[PDB]
């Protein structure tokens, strides 16, 4: 026994769950059964003949990387079914050998050094297949002759001998080289795998391009917000590799590894809601049926549980508290239902320990300046905002995936409440892709995948408790510009639109909301105190609307109210929509099964070729019909301004004033005066203090932002970057935003 053997065994346990994997545990046993059932299904459908042209008819074609990668995944499942203590296939000789025969046959007829390393899809050949093959080699190590292992490992070395890529691709490379290095016992290669994590897109914070940013954002493919997609993969791989090497001669020593803890607290936590990983950060992966928000969120908690196994104090303890909470929070899909059996074992250990208390739910407003995203987390709900600009692309669509992701990041609002299933349960293949909530578009018209020509995208954060965002809109596919803002307060999100103009000759509309209803599609809903019909297939216009109320899919915690300052005319419809995942993910493996979901869609028609059009609505989560009407009788927010120059909203109760200035000219909105493009929010406590935060959303002002507040102060404290020049009779200061990268600067003034 050497250290390599020790490592190999440690990885085996990570795959199998270990020798102490208790079969009495309801969930552990529930998993060790589906594993065999799936293996027997594959083992039964195999072609065990010696003249076979394929292992599985369903996956024939030794050239289509897609099918071959799937073949190796199946053989991986089978290997697991044969090595997981508790499987009704544990230690089966015929199964082990039938697997090794398949591998040899694949070596000679498909996966070998005679093929191009860069053939479509390079990912399968260099990362996908090797990751499965390495796992099979570890699991069936003892039943693998030297002759066989050579063909397996030599081939993997040919495809991925080194680590030289970035982000996920880089981390994936590390785990390929590392596990193999363990199997063949190459301390040099294992040292290189360890060192790979210090590379671009992983441990070190990115300031541009792919990687994790200091502000919490994550980007991949240069211009896409990807915390929930490639980010998840980077996390999982980095967590698995680090855990593997922890304590060994190759244990990660890079001090930047501590950044990983921050990824959890800053990059992932604010974007999780009762087990769901917000879709706005999952790129093209929203089009994958096997990766809807909760399934993905489960994988993220699985990594947290993994880190909790070796992370230093007090992170391990905190990770455990985080996982425990998410597991209890998610009553939609059992967490133990789709994570590794080893994750179940470790998870249960945390959940059953009384000394471990569930972490508190996040409560904040966060601006992810680096990826044009923003989130509001509160008790009972969460709002995610997806924007795009000259820096972040509208959406990503490659390899025939996410072809209808058009407006998923164009001022799109995502509301999370007690209806944990809203965005799962086949939402993406059935929702109207042209009517993503919160967006302003040319009816039934798409836009291109790419960055915009506007730099003004982002917002300001007030001490991480309240905030405001904005997106200067100007699509390239057709003519349509507008100023769009969102103001996040306690339990109200005010949305404002102005300068809505177009010469496209296409009806222009703004989507107030588009929600998936219950199976019957009969969610009650009301307008101005009057109930509206609940039937499906009914379109109807609501004119002179002050407020609307929609009942959620759950008795409590999922109602949504909508208040319209000044009243509005609403175009709506309630319909059953059918579609297939194949329609948004055109890959042979994608199920073509038809699914039907019900929706209540509401939008404002601005007509064709509007000029200076505008809208203003307030989202009121978790309020009953009675409460929405109560609000309407004395709304807490007050629109200060909604012109193409400035959009401002005031929240009477909290003393909050938010203002988005869109031009480089001196302008005023209530107490706030600005001389440049800026996102500003102030909070006033009568005769106590005046708080203020300011950002340069354009991330391009190389000078300052001159602000003036119509109040007289007695003193102040401020972030460096802010220089105060006057406190009386009015407040005056400048914010040095050169290279601020969209961050907010905070000042606090003492009032007499």
């Amino acid at each position: 026994s050497d250290e390599f053997d020790a490592l190999r065994i440690k990885w085996a346990t990570l795959l199998t769950g270990g020798p102490a994997l208790d079969p009495a545990d309801s969930d552990i046993a529930a998993r060790t059964d589906k594993l065999a059932q799936d293996a027997n299904d594959y083992w039964e459908d195999m072609d065990l003949s010696s003249s076979r042209t394929y292992i599985w008819y369903a996956l024939r074609g030794n050239g289509t990387s897609d099918n071959v990668n799937a073949v190796y995944e199946r053989l991986r499942t089978m290997a697991l079914a044969a090595t997981t203590v508790g499987s009704s296939l544990y230690g089966n000789a015929d199964l082990k050998e039938d697997i090794l025969d398949a591998l040899d046959w694949l070596y000679v007829n498909s996966y070998n050094s005679t093929r191009s390393r860069s053939a479509y899809n390079w990912w399968h050949w260099q990362l996908g297949i090797p990751m499965s093959l390495n796992d099979i080699a570890v699991l069936l190590y003892d039943d693998i002759s030297a002759a066989r292992m050579a063909t397996y490992m030599d081939t993997i070395d040919y495809f991925t001998p080194s680590i030289g890529l970035t982000g996920a691709a880089r981390a994936w490379q590390a785990i390929v080289v590392g596990v193999r290095a363990v199997i063949v016992k190459d301390a040099v290669k294992l040292a290189a795998a360890r060192n790979g994590l210090s590379g671009t897109g992983i441990f070190p914070y990115a300031t541009g391009g792919d990687g994790f940013y200091a502000d919490g954002s994550f980007v991949q493919h240069t211009t896409f917000a990807y915390t929930g997609g490639y980010g998840s993969s980077v996390l999982e791989t980095t967590a698995n590799l680090m855990y593997l090497l922890s304590g060994s001669t190759w244990s990660v020593s890079d001090p930047n590894q501590s950044n990983v803890w921050q990824w959890i607290y800053e990059a992932y936590r604010p974007l999780l809601y009762k087990g769901a990983m917000m879709d706005m950060v999952r790129g093209r992966e929203i089009s994958r049926s096997y990766a809807q928000d909760h399934a993905v969120g489960h994988g993220i908690v699985a990594s947290i549980v993994r880190l909790a196994q070796f992370a230093p104090a007090p992170h391990a303890a905190a990770f455990k508290q985080i996982a425990k909470r998410v597991i209890q929070e998610d009553t939609f899909s059992s967490f133990y239902g789709d994570v590794s059996t080893d994750t179940i074992r470790l998870a249960k250990a945390i959940v059953d320990d009384p000394s471990i208390a569930p972490a508190a739910a996040p409560n904040l407003y966060k601006q992810y300046a680096a990826m044009d995203r923003a989130v509001l987390q509160r008790p009972g709900f969460a709002l995610g905002l997806a924007l795009y600009s000259t820096r972040i692309s509208s959406y990503e669509s490659i390899n025939s995936e996410n072809g209808r992701g058009w407006y998923t990041g164009a001022g799109a609002t995502y509301l999370y409440n007690q209806d944990l299933a809203q965005y799962s349960e086949d939402y993406w293949p059935t929702v109207d892709a042209y009517r993503i909530p919160g967006t302003t578009v040319a009816s039934g018209t798409p836009i291109a995948s790419g960055t915009g020509t506007s730099s003004w995208t982002g917002g300001v954060s007030l001490a991480g408790q309240y905030g405001a965002s904005g997106m200067d809109l100007s699509y390239g596919a057709y003519n349509l510009s507008a100023r769009k803002s969102w103001f996040m307060f306690d339990d109200e999100i005010v949305a404002l639109g102005s300068g809505i103009s177009s010469t496209a000759g296409i009806p222009i509309e703004t989507v107030v909301d588009n929600r998936k209803l219950n199976g019957a599609g009969d969610n009650a809903w009301t307008a101005n105190g009057a109930a509206l019909s609940t039937g499906l297939g009914v379109a109807q216009t609501l004119t002179g609307v002050n407020w609307v109320h929609l009942a959620g899919n759950t008795a409590d915690g999922s109602d949504i109210g909508y208040y319209f300052p000044g009243g509005a005319t609403l175009q709506t419809k309630r319909e059953a929509r059918t579609g297939t995942w194949k329609q948004i993910n055109n890959r042979p493996a994608t199920p073509s099964t038809a699914v039907t979901r019900n929706y209540e869609t509401m939008w404002i028609d601005h007509g064709t070729n509007p000029s200076g059009a505008s809208y203003g609505y307030v989202l009121l989560p978790n309020k009953t019909s009675a409460q929405v009407g109560a609000y309407a009788a004395d709304p807490a927010i007050e629109i200060v301004v909604n012109t193409s120059g400035v959009q401002s909203v005031k929240e009477k109760t909290l003393g909050l004033v938010g203002a988005n200035f869109w031009t480089d000219t001196t302008q005023t909105a209530d107490l706030i005066t600005s001389n440049k493009k800026a996102s500003v929010m102030t909070r006033e406590i009568a005769d106590e203090r005046l708080e203020a935060s300011v950002s340069d959303p354009t991330q391009a002002n190389n000078g300052t932002i001159a602000i003036e507040l119509a109040r007289s102060a007695e003193g102040y404290s401020a972030d460096p970057g802010i220089t105060v020049t006057q406190l009386a009779p009015t407040i005056k200061f400048t914010v040095n935003v050169n290279g601020a990268k969209g961050k907010s600067f905070h000042a606090s003034f003492q009032l007499g």
